DNA sequence: TTGACCCTAACGTTGCGTGATTGTTT
DNA sequence: AAAACAATCACGCAACGTTAGGGTCA
């Protein structure tokens, strides 16, 4: 039924102190305390993680993250295209970046 | 043949903050300090700080340019190439990021 | 009692931006 | 006697990693 963090952090791949971290910023706040104040999750705590995390995988900061997930209604195919373009030029300056390395390397390779 | 902050600042495009925080960080220390304390770069204060410049736009950090300005003997070569590898990597990470996202906008 | 497991601090990391307050005088 | 310019704090930002010390018991 519910999971503490050494689960969590097992079935999903994160660590326990992102689980905290990810609780102190109030973008994954498990469902429930032990008496003892342990963390315990349900499996909606578990498929928004899936969610923050796929949304990691492209990018995105814990706050966009948090902003589109407690927001539903925040329109997601502007955000993943906008995120695409704010990628590709991130793309685009580590090439000039690699270009002035090579311009350069050329006397004495 | 001395400049102040506000000066050096203007002659290489980053702010007296910076110049400062690179003081702090023994990067770039002025050649000289006044009685009252402004400090005064000389004109090979300002090579440095273009070199240090040159390595920044390479990607490389403070420390790794550091290192490499006070310690000349640091093979150049090689430290250009896995840059340059590390730069690879990471347009690859870039790609894989956004064949994800279009692999998901299909819709 | 004892592992195995959980918690809360709170500093370390990268590179300055942005005030706030105050001294100096190229 | 003011306008510019310089200085030293020190908090803020992104996202956890990493001890350090100390309860709990699924």
């Amino acid at each position: 039924m519910k999971y503490q963090v050494k689960q969590v952090a097992e079935i999903s791949g994160v660590s326990i102190r992102t689980l905290h971290h990810y609780d102190n910023i109030e973008l994954l706040n498990p469902s429930a305390l032990t008496d003892a104040g342990y963390r315990l999750y349900s499996d909606a705590d578990l498929e928004r993680l899936q969610q923050i995390l796929f949304f990691k995988e492209i990018g995105f900061r814990l706050d966009e993250i948090k902003e589109m997930l407690d927001h539903p209604n925040f329109d997601r195919k502007a955000a993943l295209q906008s995120q695409k373009e704010i990628l590709m030029k991130k793309k685009q300056r580590m090439d000039e970046m690699i270009q002035t390395i090579d311009r350069t390397l050329l006397s004495v390779d």
